[PDB]
RNA sequence: GUUUGACUGGGGCGGUACGCGCUCGAAAAGAUAUCGAGCGCGCCCUAUGGCUAUCUCAGCCGGGGACCCGGCGAAG
């Protein structure tokens, strides 16, 4: 029952929003793996007319290379409670982001028979700081 | 030598109900008038057409009015 239950990382996404790129090489090498360009979308005041065109990057790691990177990335941050999700995700900072879910995250994720992830099997707060916490930092 | 139209609560002036589309008037099939009420069309587009692949939108909330992550959300 609690193996199929214990959180896991199912993707870190770091990305930096600038708005106007040239800061995919840090990205690169920063994660290890190739970021993609992200567009927006409204006309904008802010001299941001131009719907479709780069205004920011990023990067979705999984497995390892999500890992790989928290290692070197989270001991750069000083997480607390206010900071975590009500689904029990956490970002920080370049923003990183932390994407925590149970093993079978794939019924909501698949092309067939998919389904919601009912409220028990969704990860909390509590378990989200309690698991992390439980790996190379602390809390609040 | 001719023409100088028609409609119209008389005619003139005003207007076009003079060709078209929609809601209501219209009375739960269809049809249905007034110078009836609300209001449009005389185009625009080589994609703003066609198919296929991948995908889901308004709006609100939570975490780092531009961007990133998650949640709600049959359609506003
Ligand atoms: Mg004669
Ligand atoms: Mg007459
Ligand atoms: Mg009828
Ligand atoms: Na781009
Ligand atoms: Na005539
Ligand atoms: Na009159
Ligand atoms: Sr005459
Ligand atoms: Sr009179």
């Amino acid at each position: 029952f609690h193996e199929m239950r214990e959180p896991r990382i199912e993707k870190v996404v770091v990305h930096m929003g600038i708005g106007h790129a040239n800061a995919e090489d840090i990205l690169g090498e920063i994660t290890g793996q190739m970021p993609v360009r992200t567009k927006a979308k409204r006309t904008v005041g802010e001299f941001d007319i131009r719907e479709g065109d780069p205004i920011g990057a990023k990067v979705t790691l999984r497995d390892e290379m999500a890992e790989e990177f928290l290692q070197t990335a989270l001991p750069l941050a000083e997480l607390a409670t206010s900071q975590f999700d009500d689904t029990g995700n956490f970002s920080f900072g370049l923003d990183v982001t932390v994407n925590l879910v149970r093993p079978g995250y794939r019924v909501a994720k698949r092309d067939k028979a998919s389904r919601s992830i009912p409220t028990k099997h969704r990860l909390n707060p509590a378990d989200a700081v309690a698991f992390i916490e439980s790996t190379y930092d602390v809390e609040v």
